[PDB]
């Protein structure tokens, strides 16, 4: 690909990016200054484990759902059949979602920003999920000492996606190809920053995997004991993690 190809790839990934995000960055940053009360934190403490996961998996879902529009608007996505675009989402739409969390975490203080103002991992305590909320803190701050630029989070969350080296691909070339295209464009855009170091400085892919399987195995779990409502908006991926 040359490089006005290129340029028109990275234009396009981040535009999807920032069309599929939840709240926008400045928001996220204006919001800092806003912290739940101690009485607010005993508040969420003091709720029942249920009502808790309720409102986590509502959010849980709501991102992972503009995450799958992220995909859909990813040049040559919705050209794969539907058993590799299952195979993707399957795979890494959740590893996405832990990613784009660092964007609500302020690794001052360390806390994240929830229903509305920021709170420390304290404020989950009724999930008894210490360990796995514990990990995926660690994760974000992490990510947050590579201080991303929104660019180099959309570049590199449709690399995380579009991998060819997952089990069950049919189409395993066409992904190779639509892969390479977008090392291309995020490499020439880091260069273009001055920001190549960050490259040997991401996380090992391996890390990412495990925590996101430690994550959705409790998810699993959880939505045994107490099913959530979904109306879902790709039927065939839901039906994969639901059943
Ligand atoms: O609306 C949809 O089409 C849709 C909506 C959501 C998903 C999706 N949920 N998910 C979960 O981890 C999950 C969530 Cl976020 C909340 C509650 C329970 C669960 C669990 F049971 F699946 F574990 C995923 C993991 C990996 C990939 C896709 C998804 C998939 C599809
Ligand atoms: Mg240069």
């Amino acid at each position: 690909a040359s490089l006005t190809e290129i340029e028109h790839l990275v234009q396009s990934v981040c535009k999807s990016y920032r069309e599929t995000c939840q709240l926008r960055l400045e928001d996220l940053l204006r919001q800092r200054s806003n912290i739940f009360s101690r009485e607010e934190v005993t508040g969420y403490q003091r709720k029942s484990m249920w009502e808790m996961w309720e409102r986590c998996a509502h959010h849980l879902t709501e991102a992972i759902q503009y995450v799958v529009e992220f995909a859909k608007r990813l040049s040559g996505f919705m050209e794969l059949c539907q058993n590799d675009q299952i195979v993707l989402l399957k795979a890494g739409a959740m590893e996405v979602v832990l990613v784009r969390m660092c964007r609500a975490y302020n690794a001052d203080n360390r806390t994240v920003f929830f229903e509305g103002k920021y709170g420390g991992m304290e404020l989950f305590r009724a999930l008894g999920c210490s360990e796995l909320i514990s990990s995926i803190f660690d994760f974000s701050h992490s990510l947050s000492a590579l201080h991303f630029s929104e660019d180099e989070i959309a570049l590199y969350t449709a690399l995380v996606l579009i991998n060819a080296h997952r089990p069950g691909l049919q189409e395993k070339r066409k992904v190779e190809q639509l892969q390479y295209n977008l090392e291309l464009a995020f490499h020439h855009h880091l260069c273009k920053t001055h920001r190549q170091s960050i490259l040997a400085k991401l996380p090992p892919k391996g890390k990412l995997r495990s925590l996101c399987s430690q994550h959705v195995e409790r998810l699993q779990i959880f939505q045994h004991l107490h099913p959530i409502v979904v109306q879902a908006a790709f039927p065939p991926l839901y039906k994969e993690l639901f059943s």
